[PDB]
């Protein structure tokens, strides 16, 4: 009733902008919710099946260099595309038609094809096309394998390095997800490039005031400022310190697995001044004691509650009474949004989960900590949960 009226107004409005950053996303959500309302189950399942055929056509046409063979502007015949890529024109045509019917491609006349704004990213190698490939190659098989997986392993939340849904779907339940993706650096390459999209997002500086850390940096000129626990390449630490002279990158500690820390070293320019580099295992005792801030960003969602309590317990033991622990993770609403529920199930294929603030509270308290506050990013659920010793 009412929601149809609301969306209908957001439809009239955006029709004259054709002739507002929140305005785009209030309309994409309303269109989805309206679609769900008008739709009955039979239309739902036809829509679902169409999504699977569409991603399959996307995957094949990328793989076969068809999007490359279509000029970014102007038209080209199906015959000319098929000769360029050396493929049966009938098969090119049937798969292209899927994307024409869904608006990803545009057909001109009876025999010519052209790119749209929605298909051009697939014409080259980049984070978006890497995400498409990874979704199809690394997540869909695991999803389709979940019915058999839960009959095989029991119908409970899956956790643990071995016997992931992913490894089960690959025929190799004994191997870890790292071993699987590392045994074909072409696969690792698409995984790495795809994660480049979301490495920029949700910057910690500007969302969290570190002035209070500056005052600590002066009042104690010796103590470690910010320890980035599992910080990968240390980009979060860099952004924090970049143009803050009172927060010196040289006073911070980047921690990760020794193989990751070694790669950080081997890819730094000579005089580039960096934080301290420390290879370690955060399932073990925290080597740096009494830092002002411990940061653990996008690590806890990979693990069970019990493993998270062990990880956080090591940080709490190493923290001082005035220390702060910052957990950077999605905080699910109850119920969660569409993209975070989707990521929650994707994480289940590799032994992880997303969590509500209640689930984080249980884990944090078990580690001898307490939640002092939460800074949530605007327009999403990614947050920094500020914790202190209990
Ligand atoms: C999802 S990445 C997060 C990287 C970074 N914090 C960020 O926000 O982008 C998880 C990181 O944890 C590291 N890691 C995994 N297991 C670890 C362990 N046992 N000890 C230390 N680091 C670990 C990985 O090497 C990886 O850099």
């Amino acid at each position: 009733a009412d929601q149809l009226d609301s969306l209908a107004a957001l439809l009239t409005s955006r029709a004259q902008a054709v002739r507002p950053p929140q305005q785009h996303v209030q309309l994409v959500k309303g269109l989805k919710d309206a679609a769900g309302l008008v739709n009955e189950a039979r239309e739902d399942l036809g829509d679902l099946m169409m999504s699977f055929v569409q991603v399959t056509a996307l995957r094949l046409l990328i793989k076969w260099k068809v999007f490359e063979a279509i000029p970014l502007e102007g038209t080209i015949s199906y015959a000319d595309v098929a000769a360029r890529v050396g493929i049966d024109v009938n098969l090119i045509t049937r798969l292209s038609w899927v994307l024409v019917a869904t608006g990803v491609l545009k057909q001109d006349g009876s025999d010519k094809i052209q790119h749209t704004a929605r298909s051009r990213p697939y014409a080259s190698r980049n984070p978006l096309s890497a995400m498409m490939i990874i979704g199809f190659d690394e997540y869909l098989p695991a999803l389709l394998a979940m019915p058999g997986y839960f009959d095989t392993y029991g119908k409970k939340e899956p956790f643990g390095e071995k016997h992931t849904v992913k490894a089960f779907s690959e025929g190799n339940p004994e191997l870890t997800v790292n071993q699987i993706l590392a045994s074909s650096p072409e696969r690792l390459g698409n995984m790495t490039l795809a994660m480049a999209a979301m490495e920029n997002m949700y910057p910690l500086s500007g969302v969290y005031d570190f002035s209070w850390v500056a005052a600590k940096a002066a009042s104690d000129s010796n103590r470690p400022l910010i320890v980035d626990v599992g910080g990968a390449k240390g980009h979060t630490l860099q952004a924090i310190c970049k143009d803050t002279p009172a927060l010196p990158i040289e006073r911070c500690v980047l921690e990760d697995l020794p193989r990751v820390i070694q790669v950080v070293k081997d890819t730094s320019d000579a005089g580039a001044q960096a934080p301290q580099l420390l290879g370690m295992d955060f399932n073990q005792e925290q080597p740096v004691k009494g830092a002002v801030v411990y940061l653990i960003r996008r690590c806890l969602h990979d693990y069970s509650d019990e493993q998270c309590v062990r990880i956080l317990g090591h940080l709490a033991a190493a923290m001082a009474a005035d220390s702060v622990l910052l957990i950077g993770e999605t905080v699910l609403t109850n119920p969660p949004s569409r993209p975070t529920a989707m990521m929650d199930i994707l994480l289940a294929t590799i032994g992880g989960k997303e969590r509500t603030i209640d689930a984080f509270g249980a884990v944090v308290g078990r580690a001898g900590l307490r939640i002092k506050g939460v800074c949530k990013q605007e327009g999403g659920d990614f947050s920094y949960i500020e914790c202190v010793k209990a």
